[PDB]
C-alpha cells in the first residue's frame, strides 16, 4: 500500500487496456495519464474510450 493510485489505476488501466482500437502507445499513454493524474483516471478511460472510438486504428 502507498496511494489510491494503484486502485484507481487498476480500474482505469483495466478500462483502458480493454480498448481494442488504441495502439499500445495510446493504451500506455493512458497508463501514463493515470499516474500523471489518478483523479482523472476516470476521465482518461473517458478520453481513451473517446480515443478508441476516435482513432479506430485499423
Amino acid at each position: 500500500v502507498d496511494n489510491k493510485f494503484n486502485k484507481e489505476r487498476v480500474i482505469a488501466i483495466g478500462e483502458i487496456m480493454r480498448l481494442p482500437n488504441l495502439n499500445s502507445l495510446q493504451v500506455v499513454a493512458f497508463i501514463n495519464s493515470l499516474r500523471d493524474d489518478p483523479s482523472q483516471s476516470a476521465n482518461l478511460l473517458a478520453e481513451a474510450k473517446k480515443l478508441n472510438d476516435a482513432q479506430a486504428p485499423k
